[PDB]
């Protein structure tokens, strides 16, 4: 049917943002202005999305005070007149717009960070968004996969091409190419040595899942991998890897982090043009 969820893991320890994720998560990082959750979010709502399940960890209130809202700071841009600011403000969640919160107790991976969410999923297909994974494209990267689930109703996971070196750091897909852009998949390997690997089309943190993925996640042994999920999904109906058009920056390090930073801060309205220049100039 219609995808209406997205389910935002936020539960991961941060140790690679160490000291500044102590007390923070590192889907609250800013990149310049805005924390990469808000970028996943309003990618979300691009999609079509309404409704945001957040998979808290440590430092769950980063996350809930930033979408909630926050009388102080609507009271104390309202004593001042600061319309502009206001509208800002009370954008970062919508009307229409719904924010759930469930909590990872442990920190036991991605995939029993996704099962914490079964029961709000239910049985709908729901987008899994890893705010870490900072994607840039127009349209919006979920945006194209909905596009892409609303046409063909089977699980989509978005995927980008990698240097051949560098599969040991991705689940790498497999399948016969359907469109320029639609792999219909036959395996999902985790991390393969270069020399093994399938293929160079390497899983990014942008899913949309049908629930049946629950029933694969509760059956595996134990840290659940959601790739051996997917494998175990495939085999049981159509799943899709989507190679979007966009650019990733990979947030859950410090250099993906920087890069994202420097190419949002050229394409800032306020800042863009002095940063550029200063730039050229150092
Ligand atoms: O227990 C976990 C682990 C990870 N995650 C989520 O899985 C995604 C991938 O996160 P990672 O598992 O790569 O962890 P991390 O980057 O937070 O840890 P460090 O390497 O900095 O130590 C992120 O969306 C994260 O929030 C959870 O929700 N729970």
């Amino acid at each position: 049917l219609k995808v209406n969820k997205a389910v935002f893991p936020v539960a991961g320890l941060g140790t690679r943002f160490l000291p500044a994720t102590k007390a923070s998560p590192k889907e609250m990082l800013p990149v310049v202005d805005k924390p990469l959750i808000q970028y996943a979010v309003e990618e979300a709502i691009a999609a079509g999305i309404t409704e945001m399940i957040f998979v808290t960890g440590r430092s769950k209130r980063a996350i809930e005070d930033h979408f909630d809202k926050s009388y102080e700071v609507e009271a104390e841009l309202e004593a001042r007149g600061k319309a502009k600011l206001l509208e800002l403000v009370r954008s970062i969640k919508p009307s229409h717009v719904d924010c759930f919160y469930v909590r990872q107790p442990e920190a036991l991976g991605l995939g029993h960070a996704v099962l914490c969410a079964e029961k709000l999923v239910a049985d709908n297909p729901f987008a899994v968004i890893l705010a870490d994974d900072l994607l840039d494209g127009n349209p919006p990267v979920m945006k194209q996969m909905v596009d892409v689930f609303d046409h063909y109703h089977s699980s989509v996971i978005g995927v980008e091409e990698i240097p051949p070196s560098e599969t040991k750091s991705y689940g790498i897909v497999d399948g016969k190419e359907w469109e320029e852009s639609i792999v219909k998949m036959s395996a999902i390997v985790e991390k393969p040595a270069p020399e093994v690997a399938p293929s160079n089309l390497g899983v990014v943190g942008r899913y949309i899942l049908k629930p049946r993925i629950f029933e694969h996640l509760r059956a595996l042994k134990p840290e659940l991998q959601l790739t051996d999920a997917i494998q175990a999904l495939l085999a049981d109906e159509q799943v899709l890897a989507y190679k979007y058009q966009g650019t990733r920056y990979d947030c859950g390090s410090k250099l993906g982090y920087l890069k994202a930073t420097v190419e949002f801060a050229l394409r800032h309205p306020e800042v863009g043009t002095e940063f550029d220049a200063y730039l050229r100039t150092r």
